[PDB]
């Protein structure tokens, strides 16, 4: 049973308050923290902020902390349920909140506890956390993912004008996870100098996820820079490109504006079909193997058309919000073929696991993901191994809210010793 | 005693390899990592790098890892010493390396084991790490430091022309540590908008330490932005400013280059005296209360002149290198009145604790410090509280290699409860509370 739960307000990687939960059992202390998105989809579970304009610019999480401390904490303790009983414990919390979108407590309140529970569970099972998650998911194998490194950072929040949010490199050709980290870091440092040589030093600072926002419009130019860095580093045969367009961020009146980061202008807008044709060119002309959120979260027609006309990975993020209800719709409509897995878009371990399973049962890939506001928490490193999904995105190899996950994945790899396999070229369907 | 040690390569916050050590006892697994500087003084202990150009562009730390695994580890198991014996264990490594600057095994090998020992020692005592540290250093009455947030990045930490390295905010008038994190974070958010308004959204990406890296040259303009953000956030009476010039970084044939990242042009070089006058202008025009490495690491008379002609805190970093020999010279010559405390400039916990005590015995301040390149490790949070120094600089409130420390400082404050005392206006001198 749970002995004590105690939440507090810590700061995330952008300097904003977020929830952290300590849970005590007879096995000791287990700590977890909650991430927070910037480009958040409209269908994500509620992130409860205080909105006290005078305190932390309305971003405090004092209310979510109080729901855990004053409400969740004593209920869960009183149940006497064991921390191994993840599903029981998550469900009690959902019922206590009584709202579909977790708007009574906040998804941030529920998730902090869910995460701390899962870590306690592991200990009570005397297993490492990735093995506990594996068993929670019914997996009897494990695999290290190909990491996807967001090296050219962009979007609605972008220290810059580029419309599409993320330009990632994936070392599919690497020998192991630790080698994938080498290839990513080397290409990162090479890209820094390509940017400096072309754009000057001013352009070598970093964005929220640790990548660069050189000052460019054309998304093709971001791909060209990434392609150059990969080649200058000597890894053309081994590294390919994934994108996150985050198209819901520049959806305007039924169309799409490839410059929305400038002062408004209805005249620069294009149709979904024009957007689709641009992506076909990117896939022909660059080693682009995955595109995430190519259209808006509500533009179902565009998704299903695009996905049927390509062979690449198409990742739902804002479309799917790690939510089994939306995933079902996406499966029926053949909208996408990969799920982005964000524990905080849904708000419990149990539901994210259910979402992963649903995608997988249906022939989808799954890419585990950070949020752009992260913490020192490294849960998602054990989750991606435990769920055997083969791919994770959790930042450039820069800023340690990113590296803490990458370094944990290297530890899990070393830990598996001989037993370690690396997804490599089968990142889309590692189950082989 | 030590059951097993195992070291590995991990990546630091700039994506460079660094040393991590796992150390096992009957209590369990204790883990620490080693940070890495960019603007590194010539007198720092040796950071051993592999130099293999077909691996991490020369920056691997496989050699230090192997030193730890194959040679340091059996030495310490063999010793049979309890992990509570920080000093004995450190001394065994210092003697086994047997060089002045730790150039056989690397300061990074030694320090990675030193920190894991100290974590394990705290567990063996059944104490929190800050308390264990306290006992090692002979303190009892712990204090929470004022944090020094480096909210605009320049020098070798940023893509910009701005030559001086660090522009910091200190919430001396905060009510608690948790309150100082709120002040710091509000000024930092406010500053984002002052910068975006004047210079563009493209000016608000960040440097290595999480501060904004706007495309400015004039150091006075960095101060002006910070002062504006302070006033706009409503905290003028409660937050003051600190700098790390990192002058060794721009010292050129006996002069100083405030546009050092621009193609070399010696016509633009200025003298020590001219730099010192600038600092006087900054002191009179802005609430600057601390200035770090105002002169080159070997420019002793400039330091001594300047220090004698100001009433503020003057911090040795590259001057002193957390090294008792250099600190002693600094004391005799009145070169500065504060020590920047960096575990990896000297290479062991024991030496860092001795350096601190030396400084505090001589009436100096001590400011505990991260490096440019940090990790998820949080040791320096427990260290600054255990050493009761009253002041820490460990980044802007941005990038979690910085927040991990600040967050840990909040948890320690929580742990101490009504036993928690914040240094506040006594940051230079908190023994008085
Ligand atoms: O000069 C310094 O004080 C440090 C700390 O910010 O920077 P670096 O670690 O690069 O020396
Ligand atoms: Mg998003
Ligand atoms: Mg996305
Ligand atoms: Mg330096
Ligand atoms: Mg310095």
């Amino acid at each position: 049973s749970i002995e004590k739960i105690w939440a507090r307000e810590i700061l995330d990687s952008r300097g904003n308050p977020t929830v952290e939960v300590d849970l005590y059992t007879a096995k000791g202390l287990f700590r977890a923290a909650v991430p927070s998105g910037a480009s958040t989809g409209i269908y994500e579970a509620l992130e409860l902020r205080d909105g006290d304009k005078q305190r932390y610019l309305g971003k405090g999480v004092l209310k979510a902390v109080d729901h855990i401390n004053s409400t969740i904490a004593p209920a869960l303790i009183s149940s006497g349920l064991s921390v191994v009983e993840q599903e029981k414990l998550d469900n009690l919390m959902l019922e206590l909140d009584g709202t579909e979108n977790k708007s009574k407590f906040g998804a941030n309140a529920i998730l902090g506890v869910s995460l701390a529970v899962c870590k306690a569970g592991a200990a009570e099972r005397e297993l490492p956390l990735y093995r506990h998650i594996a068993q929670l998911a019914g997996n009897s194998d494990l695999i290290l993912p190909v990491p996807a490194f967001n090296v050219i950072n962009g979007g609605s929040h972008a220290g810059n004008k580029l419309a599409m949010q993320e330009f990632m490199i994936l070392p599919v050709g690497a020998e192991s996870f630790r080698d994938a980290m080498r290839l990513g870091a080397e290409v990162y440092h090479t890209l820094k100098g390509v940017i400096k040589d072309k754009y000057g030093k001013d352009a070598t600072n970093v964005g929220d996820e640790g990548g660069f926002a050189p000052n460019i419009l054309e998304n093709s130019e971001a791909l060209e820079l990434v392609k150059e860095a990969i080649d200058k580093a000597g890894y053309t045969e081994k590294i390919v490109i994934g994108m996150d367009v985050a198209a819901s961020e520049f959806y305007r009146d039924g169309k799409y504006d490839l410059d929305f980061k400038s002062p408004t202008d209805p005249s620069r807008y294009i149709t979904g079909d024009q957007l689709g044709a641009l992506y076909q060119d990117f896939v022909r002309d660059y080693p682009v193997v995955s595109i995430e959120d190519p259209f808006d979260q509500d533009d179902w027609a565009a998704w299903s058309k695009f996905t049927a006309n390509v062979g690449i990975q198409i990742v739902g993020d804002d479309l799917t919000v790690t939510n089994p209800k939306r995933i079902e719709r996406a499966v029926e409509e053949k909208a996408c073929n990969c799920l982005l897995l964000k524990v905080n878009q849904i708000g419990s371990v149990t539901e994210a696991i259910q979402a992963c399973k649903l995608a997988q049962e249906n022939g989808w890939g799954v890419m585990v993901s950070h949020r752009s506001g992260e913490t020192e928490d490294t849960f998602i490193a054990d989750l991606v191994v435990g769920l055997c999904t083969g791919q994770i995105k959790t930042g450039a190899p820069c800023r340690s809210e990113r590296l803490a996950k990458y370094n944990q994945l290297m530890r899990i790899e070393e830990e598996l010793g001989d037993e370690a396999r690396f997804a490599g070229h089968n990142f889309r369907n590692p189950s082989v």
